[PDB]
């Protein structure tokens, strides 16, 4: 049946079906630390992609793929606040971190402009919204749908819980071009949701790579960006 | 792998793998009308269950099942308002509509009391909250998590859209006992979400039947309760 | 995606999603004994509780399906009767009046009536010409279409008390039905394929399951299925 | 649920999730020609692997994976006979064609010795058994289970049909270490089967790449080695 379906209940150090870029890696406890967690802390940018590209749309038949993904993640800050955030994304097949990318752009963008050549769709869990540094951001931690730009086309207030596990379910229904983000914290019932219209055929190439990215722009306001598990399915 | 998984992209008149109770039926256009839609309007109560019971928990091993379900539905009211609502539920294997049930109880309850003998867990999409007849309801249309009672243990404001298709994803994660309801309207981006803790092993018997139920208590304030598609998976 | 997909790694006593007919039941050890184990003559069938749409009359589409199961046939002596079968019958079908162990509770007679609407894969242990004149001269795997007299058979190298793994696939576009049997204990393998048009034999809605029989208490054997996987898609 | 599951109903020219080695490629008609079809004909060796490695066993837990795969293929010879054959295999992650490999070794082996360092398990559909060049082969076209050597640990007569489509189902049940090969020709009912005991944990590394390989050692006895579709699943 379905074109593709994979599931990681846990990660293993030096997992061969995951492409690690930047500081991303998996600890001995089995968690994907997309951002570096080290004794003397430090600035960091990392991305982790599934090793095989996925056909998101077909130019022959014109068909677009519907997909669903689920993952659990933890963002633990030392103080009461941290930077910069985590993102789930779709980019051109075997994409590399752009030259001159920063933590605030999650290793996804070279700048704050909206270039159609970026060919990136991402769901961000943005923890830093400082106005002189991230002027494009709203005045609160948020969940945003990014389409070719770090300046989200739509955002929603994210009630982040320090050190608590968040369960996320993202669905893309091709026939209606609807992208829905479902987030909940089992520990206390906190839930956030956001949906937006996005035509994948219009933004991305036929073959894409999916994964996570994140960054810590200021070592003094450190936080982790750990993903505990990951499920993904797609079908044309 | 997984214990059970079924998918209905559409329904067919007199579908043999669906048990119809009350006024529930599937039209020639392939939609499950859990509530009766007729030239001259009338009061109605209906339920539709998947024909085979599902083991939600094992008494031998003590294991509890995790499940996920997705469905799209439409509630179209003649005037600007309608009654009474729709519900997705889990009940004892091959459960029948209780004697003396009403539209306001969605054919799930005999009364407004919280009896542990009911053994019912349901997610309701309640359109009628009139304090004269439904005193247990909040002052707005809502999504509620019902556990052995029509008086929800938790509700959230439901931004119902007249005649628009709503996509719903319900997930139950056994290890954390977390039940999450994710609703969105692709037509305009409206999204509602709610999460609650529920121990299935404590409320339901080992074998249950899953399905939809609904009711129209006042023909003068008529509305449809149509489910367009349905996906379901469970695993112990 | 796929219309239906279920999996039983083990069975549980009085499983609610299985319809038991005749002497079929599940033991406390979690195995489906389609035939009664205790001794006496027996006939039993076990069906999945929900019907399955095998073909659509609107679109004309036919469903492709795959199933996998493991079973054991343990005889007391060096031989036993009568066999086990995997089948597709009309939705919520009952055991026919006057059925016998040699017909696995699937047929009223040895005639080929199109009204039977039955397709079955049999693992036939008894081929005595006295009671089963339609059978070949050896234990076999047969593809039955509306009759106990198989349209095609193949020698079955049955192993007493050993677990057999079976994979049955039906590829609708080519109308091909393949039966794949193997004994992990010693490598013994048997295979058979035949052309069958489901749309021509069965109604839109069918019930799937197992059936079996022990026609002679003196030549007793079990007909136990240990696990079961099934998928179908239109 | 399941670790991995992919399905190709057809192939597309320059498919990004398939690694092509040697002469392997996919035609405009959507078929994977692991061997070159040029006419002007020529000698050829080709391999096609799924782009992402698969974890076949875990050294931490000791668990071994069970897997199932299905594919349809055609071997069309110009004359009444052709060479050399096709193979489905599991090799070390991102394995390359060995230096000095030949068509009779399907681009899998450097020699006819049984080296444990080869770390290869393959199911071959061998069309050439000439004792002059393939002395290790039996006296008929066959299906063989290869474990670290081109000299099969077990074979069975293969009733090859020129130009007809063959459906193959290969299952590996970890608990019993049983590998079963199920082949059938829908056109005439011809069926062949073979099973053998193989401990994956003992032969292969934790991470492996799966795919097809084939060869045409003599351009004068040309034949195609086309795979039409491919399904694969694995679970630890
Ligand atoms: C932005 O990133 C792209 C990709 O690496 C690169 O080609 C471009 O030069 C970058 N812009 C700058 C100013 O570095
Ligand atoms: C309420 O429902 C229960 C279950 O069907 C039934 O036993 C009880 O008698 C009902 N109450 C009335 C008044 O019928
Ligand atoms: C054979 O079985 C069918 C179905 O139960 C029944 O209608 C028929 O009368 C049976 N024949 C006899 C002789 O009982
Ligand atoms: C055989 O293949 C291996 C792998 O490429 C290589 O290391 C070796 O040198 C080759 N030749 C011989 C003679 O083994
Ligand atoms: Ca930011
Ligand atoms: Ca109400
Ligand atoms: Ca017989
Ligand atoms: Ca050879
Ligand atoms: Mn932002
Ligand atoms: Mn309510
Ligand atoms: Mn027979
Ligand atoms: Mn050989």
């Amino acid at each position: 049946s379905d074109d593709l379906s994979f599931n990681f209940d846990k990660f293993v150090p030096n997992q061969k079906n995951i492409i690690f870029q930047g500081d991303a890696s998996v600890s001995t406890t089995g968690v994907l630390q997309v951002t570096k967690v080290s004794k003397p802390t430090t600035t960091s940018i990392g991305r982790a992609l599934y090793a095989a590209p996925i056909q998101i749309w077909d130019s022959i038949t014109g068909k677009v793929a519907s997909f669903a993904t689920s993952f659990s993640f933890v963002v633990k800050a030392d103080k009461s606040d941290g930077v910069d955030g985590l993102a789930f994304f779709l980019a051109p097949a075997n994409s590399q971190i752009p030259s001159g990318s920063s933590a605030g752009m999650f290793g996804l963008f070279s700048s704050s402009d909206s270039k159609s050549s970026n060919q990136i769709i991402a769901v961000e869990f943005d923890t830093y919204f400082g106005k002189a540094y991230n002027p494009w951001d709203p005045d609160f931690k948020h969940i945003g749908i990014d389409v070719n730009s770090i300046k989200s086309i739509k955002t929603v207030k994210w009630d982040w819980r320090n050190g608590e596990v968040a369960d996320v379910v993202i669905t893309y229904r091709a026939p209606t071009k609807s992208l829905t983000v479902c987030l909940s914290y089992p520990s206390d019932g906190t839930s956030n949701i956001i949906t937006a219209s996005v035509d994948l055929k219009a933004i991305l190439p036929e073959w894409v790579s999916v994964g996570f990215s994140g960054g810590v722009g200021n070592a003094a306001e450190f936080e982790t960006h750990d993903v505990l598990s990951w499920y993904f399915t797609s079908n044309l």
